[PDB]
DNA sequence: AAAAAGACTT
DNA sequence: GGAAAAATTTTT
DNA sequence: AAAAATTTTTCCAAGTCTTTTT
């Protein structure tokens, strides 16, 4: 039955508590391994071998990614086989010396092959499993939290890989080991049915954390981090913590020029540590760059955010592009995605870059006597609850609202004001670093996607032909009666005009989303009600932006806040 | 403090 | 999330 | 149909800021 909760009406938990009830089926495992059957084979300097359970599944994983690049870069195979002789017996250690002379070439065809029998099932087989991945959905994907069943995220634990991660890692290969119910910690409520666990195992251990919002904890081996199953974006606990991040955005709005001001003048401040603090404030407002956390060496790739920039990063020119005191970023930043751009700063921005990087070594830091500790705590004593994160939720949603209003045409269809959205939203792409939505398969559908748009221009100018047709023919057999006939077709051309100008308008939308990706920015740094407050206004339906996921994730934006609505 | 953990975003 | 995969749905 | 374009699942990390230990 339809009943749809509306938790914003709700009064507010005072400080610490996330929840007073919390209940849940537990975590679900990842399916036990299911050893190789005889005719596949695994060679050992041309020598036939047959590997034990632990370490053959650690085989199979090297075997399904030989396709890849990484499988011959020396890091990863150094990693791969300190963690496969660690999985070994005794008598296979002794024989496998290195991971040269073993051939995965009949491992890897195998799992080719049982993927072209997985993806060409029956239609009787395929709904068997269809109906058994819905019912895992039904018992261990919801949880009851405070009177209310929400949707849970991650339900499943990941099952075990090698390690990729992201750019060079220097821990790709590493295996991610099966994760046991003895390295599961539960959080649920004193007062509710604690989940059973597994056959024959237990849990690490039962605790009521009324503090957090995770319901299920463990430990990963690669990083040593913690990580969690909270709640799906849907939920109050996660909705409600992303109202107050636009809500601290809103409030920065208004002290905006006030911090604006501040910093321009400690550019001729007389102390070298309020010159920098200063000069990494002035890149995060005017750049939208990350704060940049200093991380330890060899536990993740080289990326840097803001404070962690060095002096090889930057390079300073008085001249270039027509301009003047341009500052020539490249960097690589967060998920190992280059950052490069040559932008203009201000007189004394620049000969403060000049003093910071003077007499030092490319690898040593540009913001010295800077880390994100003390940009921070500088904020906070600025404005009650501010981060360098704000500034780019702040300079996304604010660039968001007035190139809605600079962009959207009144005169024009609905089809036409989606493409003016997607360009307001390009521009929040453009400045956030968003990058990349499938370029290898857009060269063919796009040539592909112009031979339809031309089919339905025959269909218009067919159209044109017979109204100028009946427009010739009710001057030679008179008006009002044979008059019906140039009514009907100047009404066809019509459904035919804005048929073709919705055609033409997702091509030209299409065709701009080469190297921009809208996600990131369409979920995580804009305000909703921005967009609902648009959506009202123009009369543009909301499934026409938002798509379920997206209106479910949102519902708190959908109800409150009309057409009237300001950032 | 200030490393290390932990708890969330992105 | 972004990309590859699988699941649908719409073209031929 | 049977192919092909779409849409929707599915695979898998890494930042930020806070809070505890040392
Ligand atoms: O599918 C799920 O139920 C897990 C969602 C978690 N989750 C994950 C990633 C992510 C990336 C950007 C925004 C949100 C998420 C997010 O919310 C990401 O890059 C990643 C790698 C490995 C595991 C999980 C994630």
């Amino acid at each position: 039955e339809e009943q749809k909760w509306k938790w914003w009406e709700e009064e507010r938990y005072p400080e610490g508590i996330k929840w007073k009830f919390l209940e849940h089926k537990g975590p679900v495992f990842a399916p036990p391994y299911e050893p190789l059957p005889e005719n596949v084979k695994f060679y050992y300097d041309g020598k036939v071998m047959k590997l034990s359970p632990k370490a053959e599944e650690v085989a199979t994983f090297f075997a399904k990614m030989l396709d890849h690049e990484y499988t011959t870069k020396e890091i990863f195979r150094k990693n791969f086989f300190k963690d496969w002789r660690k999985e070994m017996t005794n008598e296979e250690k002794n024989i496998i010396t290195n991971l040269s002379k073993c051939d995965f070439t009949q491992m890897s065809q195998y799992f080719k092959a049982q993927t072209e029998a997985r993806k060409q099932m029956s239609k009787e087989e395929k709904l068997k499993i269809k109906e058994e991945n819905e019912k895992l959905l039904k018992e261990y994907g919801f949880c009851i939290m405070d009177n209310h069943k929400e949707r849970i995220a991650n339900f499943k634990i990941e099952p075990p890989g090698l390690f990729r991660g992201r750019g060079n890692h220097p821990k790709m290969g590493m295996l991610k080991r099966r994760i046991m119910p003895e390295d599961i910690i539960i959080n649920c409520s004193k007062d509710a049915k604690v989940p059973s666990p597994p056959p024959g195992h237990k849990w690490k251990e039962v605790r009521h954390d009324n503090k957090v919002t995770w319901l299920v904890s463990w430990t990963e081996n690669i990083q040593g981090s913690i990580k969690y199953i909270m709640l799906n974006p849907s939920s109050r606990i996660k909705g409600e913590k992303d109202w107050q991040k636009y809500e601290t955005a809103r409030r920065l709005k208004k002290c905006v020029d006030k911090i604006r001001n501040q910093y321009r003048e400690d550019w001729k401040s007389k102390e070298m540590k309020v010159r920098q603090r200063a000069v990494a404030l002035y890149f995060i407002d005017k750049l939208a760059l990350r704060a940049g956390n200093e991380k330890e060496e060899g536990e993740t790739a080289d990326t840097v955010g803001c404070c962690s920039l060095r002096v090889e990063h930057i390079n300073l020119h008085p001249e270039l592009d027509g301009q003047e005191y341009v500052v020539e970023f490249d960097f690589l930043g967060k998920d190992s995605i280059r950052y490069y751009n040559k932008v203009p700063v201000e007189k004394r921005v620049f000969k403060n870059l000049q003093l910071f990087m003077e007499n030092k070594q490319p690898e040593d830091d540009l913001f010295d006597r800077l880390n994100t500790g003390i940009l921070n705590k500088h904020l906070q004593d600025l404005m009650e609850g501010l981060t360098a994160k704000v500034f780019r939720t702040y300079n996304a949603s604010i660039t968001l609202q007035q190139q809605l209003k600079e962009l959207t045409a009144p005169d024009e269809n609905i089809p036409a004001k989606i493409l003016s959205y997607n360009r307001a939203n390009r521009a929040v792409a453009i400045l956030c670093n968003h990058q990349r939505a499938p370029p290898k398969t857009f060269e063919k559908s796009m040539m592909n996607l112009q031979t339809k748009i031309d089919a339905k221009k025959e269909q218009l100018a067919d159209a044109r032909r017979d109204l100028k047709s009946a427009k010739a023919d009710a001057k030679v057999m008179k008006d009002a009666k044979t008059k019906k006939v140039v009514e009907s077709k100047k009404k066809a051309v019509q459904r035919l005009e804005e048929q073709l100008m919705k055609l033409e308008v997702q091509a030209t939308d299409r065709e701009e989303n080469k190297q921009i990706a809208l996600g990131t920015s369409k979920l995580n740094y804009l305000d909703p009600r921005i967009t609902v407050a648009w959506c009202k206004k123009w009369g543009v339906p909301i499934e026409k932006i938002y798509n379920k996921t997206q209106r479910e994730k949102f519902a708190w934006a959908i109800d409150m806040a009309d057409e009237d609505y300001e950032f």
